């Protein structure tokens, strides 16, 4: 009943780890626009 | 020491859940201001 739990608790573990990633891959992903979207903002305005 | 086997990992149940809803929490955050600066840009963009 203990090597029970440690992987019932670790088939829900392992999951929660592919929950985080996916959120923090879209984290990242739409930080990586605003780190380009602003670098494409001040290299248009610098030509204005 | 089976018992508190369980505890560790069920805050590692906790800690890894409140960094998903820290991380969310940024993904709208983090959106407000994008949304800033696209706005900013189609503004500058007809100027020139």
């Amino acid at each position: 009943k203990h090597n029970d739990a440690v992987s019932e608790m670790g088939e829900q573990i392992d999951q929660l780890n592919k929950l985080k990633t996916k959120a923090e891959h879209d984290r990242t992903h739409v930080q990586n626009d605003l780190n380009n979207t602003r670098h494409a903002l001040d290299q248009m305005c610098r030509e204005k």
